[PDB]
């Protein structure tokens, strides 16, 4: 059951510029280009690990509640009131639209690359301290003639 990324395997020079992944990318035509992509809009801090939510918005319903909709989502529901200023995280209402996804970057230091650029490592702020997480980039990372893309 493979990876639907494997960008690492036609890449070479992978780094991080901040939360940007940058490689050297094996073209179609056998030439190379030099590409980027962005990891804050893919990765998400879940409280202390690394996870593939991508930067989004969801609608509530009727009945929903924080809780419910981070089950949902793969994400801290204490990381959705802060990043949409709910102030009490009990009273959410129907059609309120919130941005949920990404952003593991402002929960993140020590932001490295391993395993010869497969693998993105960081401590990652929990409720309680911070927690080293690794993440297979190839796993959701790929490279579509020269250009690094998700997927
Ligand atoms: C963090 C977390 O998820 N906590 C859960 C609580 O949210 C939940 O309490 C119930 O919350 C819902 C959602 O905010 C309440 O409904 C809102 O009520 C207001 C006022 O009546 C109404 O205007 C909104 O339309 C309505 N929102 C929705 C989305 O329908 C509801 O009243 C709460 N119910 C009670 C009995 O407190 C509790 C219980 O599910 O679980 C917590 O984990």
């Amino acid at each position: 059951g493979n990876y639907a990324g494997n960008f690492s395997g036609s890449s070479r020079d992978i780094c991080l510029d901040g939360a940007r992944l940058r490689a050297e990318c094996r073209r179609g035509d056998g030439g190379y280009s030099t590409s980027v992509i962005d990891l804050n809009r893919y990765l998400s801090n879940d409280n202390g690990h690394f996870r593939w939510v991508s930067t989004a918005t969801v609608t509530v319903q009727q009945g929903d509640t924080l809780r419910d909709i981070g089950r949902r989502f793969d994400c801290d529901f204490h990381e959705i009131a802060r990043r949409n200023n709910i102030q009490n995280e009990d009273l959410i209402y129907p059609g309120q639209v919130l941005q949920v996804g990404g952003n593991f970057w402002d929960s993140a230091r020590d932001v490295r690359l391993v395993d010869g650029g497969k693998v993105l490592e960081a401590e990652l702020r929990y409720s309680g301290g911070w927690n080293r997480s690794r993440i297979y980039l190839d796993e959701h990372i790929g490279n579509r003639n020269g250009e690094l893309i998700h997927c």
